[PDB]
């Protein structure tokens, strides 16, 4: 419901322009690229023009043009950025760091010609020499995720239980060629991997071929179930949602009691040792440790959210909001903005209800550049206003 709105119906280019001081160690960055605000798509890359750059490049996304953020049909009438243009607008931001430095950024976001610009200037202080910043100590990523450990340990048993399962795949298909036949963990009686794989137990586990029969390809053996398990829990724990919450924890469930009916299999009725079944049981374990713990760590207390309130006594916004980068020990650093934005012309602009903005953001590299730099791919959407009922009829 502005007129710069209309500026922003088709691909718009971005420069931006920064000249930061963090603690003395001084550079400058400047990322060009593009915006199509019809889609909340961004598509930039960055190269730090002074050399090498003294900060993780993840500490910069924010600092580093929400007039391009897709607002939702109902919600133009509260996109703030689009009516500042295209005189422009002010954006001030205090960046406080737990237990480290402080930024303090202040960037001039307006139209030059068809170029949409950014000119910012940075001051950081009261950073750490050893610390997380000035150490280079972050993750390249802006990921609400849980820390290197469990994923690659994730990735690690899931991969493992894979491998046994083939194993027991294979050991099964030749006893039924030929029981004679010493697979490497079949030391003895008492002792072997055949006598379970190719027990009664070893295919559908012992049920469910009584109740579609035995020859139905339904009644695999045992280890197919298992490969399907660690490969599909390790697809769906790539992916973090609510969802695959519910999924992993049924077949986490699944998995322990089986486990548990699998090894009173195992000690009573067969009377045998199996420490690759064991290892199963142990791999399970693990992954009922890590949905549960997952579970818990959906808490409130992927995509950003920026809460976007109105500032009338500015004539302008205010928003504030928490980013949390990940530390490769295994913490977490905790990044508090602080967020304010002001018309730089005397025109009218939209004073917006609350709401907020949803923001997906991406990281990479382009491997043919030698310079220090930063591929970005944002996704912004406006939200938190519901369509309302529509009543107006009769």
């Amino acid at each position: 419901m502005s007129k710069g709105e209309e500026l922003f119906t088709g691909v718009v280019p971005i420069l931006v322009e920064l000249d930061g001081d963090v603690n003395g160690h001084k550079f400058s960055v400047r990322g060009e690229g593009e915006g199509d605000a019809t889609n909340g798509k961004l598509t930039l890359k960055f190269i730090c023009t002074t050399g090498k750059l003294p900060v993780p490049w993840p500490t910069l996304v924010t600092t580093l043009v929400q007039c391009f953020s897709r607002y939702p049909d109902h919600m133009k009438r509260h996109d703030f950025f689009k009516s500042a243009m295209p005189e422009g607008y002010v954006q001030e931001r205090t960046i406080s760091f737990k237990d480290d430095g402080t930024y303090k950024t202040r960037a001039e976001v307006k139209f030059e010609g068809d170029t949409l610009v950014n000119r910012i200037e940075l001051k950081g202080i009261d950073f750490k020499e050893d610390g997380n910043i000035l150490g280079h100590k972050l993750e390249y990523n802006l990921r609400v995720s849980t820390p290197r450990w469990e994923r690659i340990a994730r990735v690690l048993v899931c991969l493992l239980g894979i491998l046994l399962s083939l194993y027991a795949f294979h050991v099964e298909r030749e006893h039924a060629r030929d029981p004679s036949y010493k697979a490497l963990c079949d030391v003895s009686s008492s002792i072997s991997c055949s006598k379970v794989f190719g027990s009664r137990w070893g295919r559908g586990f012992g049920l469910l071929g009584s109740i579609f029969g035995n020859d139905s390809a339904l009644n695999q053996p045992n280890s197919v179930y298992g490969i399907v398990f660690y490969a599909f829990q390790l697809l769906l724990g790539m992916t973090v949602s609510a969802m695959a919450a519910l999924i992993l924890m049924t077949t986490s469930i699944m998995s322990v009691v089986g486990s548990l009916y699998l090894g009173y299999i195992l000690y009573f009725v067969l009377k045998d040792l199996s420490v690759i079944c064991v290892t199963t049981y142990a791999l399970n374990f693990i992954l009922f440790v890590l949905n549960y713990k997952r579970l818990v760590y959906l808490n409130e207390a992927n995509s950003h959210n920026v809460y976007i309130t109105a500032d009338k006594q500015k004539n302008g916004i205010k928003a504030n909001f928490k980013i949390r980068h990940n530390v490769e020990d295994g913490s977490v650093q905790l990044a508090d903005h602080y967020q304010q934005n002001t018309p730089i012309g005397d025109g009218p602009v939209l004073l917006p209800d609350n709401h907020y903005l949803s923001t997906q953001s991406v990281l990479s590299k382009d491997p043919n550049e030698k310079r220090d730099h930063m591929v970005l791919l944002e996704f912004v959407t406006a939200a938190g206003i519901t369509h309302g009922m529509d009543e107006l009829y009769k």
